[PDB]
């Protein structure tokens, strides 16, 4: 079994069904003891209910997924009404992804999209996206300015979207954080989560647009 495989299994032998923060727990609980990824609700979903509760968006695409953790996260802090569009290449991601959040009971506050962001963000207004509200960018750091350059392009970003970045901790390239933050459209915050001690564990950038010319 892959790891991701191994996750779900441990939420569903450990976890109360239709209970998200059950499920949060178990797959931070599981992941630290295994040292896949240490206290991820400390580290980074804190940080993302910080940001999603002070900006209720309506529309939120996430960009990535692995087990499903940051769905979760997301998606049970969404009013009705509001929905999750989950987007991510690795059919297998997705499936665990799924079965995650239909454990959580979370199932009706997302969909899933199965495919690569150059397809499938030029087609979000099938979805019948107009603008998102808030982005979330999750785990690969190297999609994250192609990704950002293909939703400015296909008109979905308006003034105040919010864009919130995962594991951005190390430059990289394409160098995310420098585009936002050179760029006047984008109004930025870094966050760095050191948990007890003094080293950055995560760090997370919010980036917020302007508005289009
Ligand atoms: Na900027």
């Amino acid at each position: 079994d892959t790891k991701e495989q191994r996750i779900l299994r441990y939420v569903q032998q450990h976890a109360k069904p239709g209970d998200p923060q059950s499920v949060l727990e178990a797959i931070d609980t599981y992941c630290t003891q295994k040292e896949w990824a240490m206290n991820v609700g400390d580290a980074k979903g804190q940080i993302m209910d910080e940001v999603i509760q002070e900006h209720n968006p309506s529309l939120v695409l996430e960009l990535g997924a692995y087990c499903g953790y940051s769905a979760v996260r997301m998606a049970r802090l969404l009013s009705p009404g509001a929905r999750l569009l989950t987007m991510e290449k690795n059919p297998d991601y997705a499936a665990i992804t799924q079965q995650m959040l239909n454990f959580a009971g979370l199932q009706d506050k997302v969909t899933i999209l199965i495919g690569a962001s150059q397809d499938l963000i030029p087609q979000l207004k099938k979805y019948d996206v107009d603008t998102l509200d808030l982005v979330f960018l999750d785990h690969w750091k190297d999609r994250y300015l192609p990704d950002t350059i293909l939703l400015e392009e296909c008109g979905l970003l308006r003034k105040g979207t919010v864009l919130l970045a995962d594991n951005v901790i190390v430059p990289g390239t394409p160098d995310f954080l420098a585009y936002v933050r050179g760029s006047s459209s984008f109004e930025c915050t870094h966050y760095s989560s050191y948990l007890e001690y003094m080293k950055v564990v995560d760090g997370l950038e919010k980036a917020v647009y302007k508005g289009p010319s």
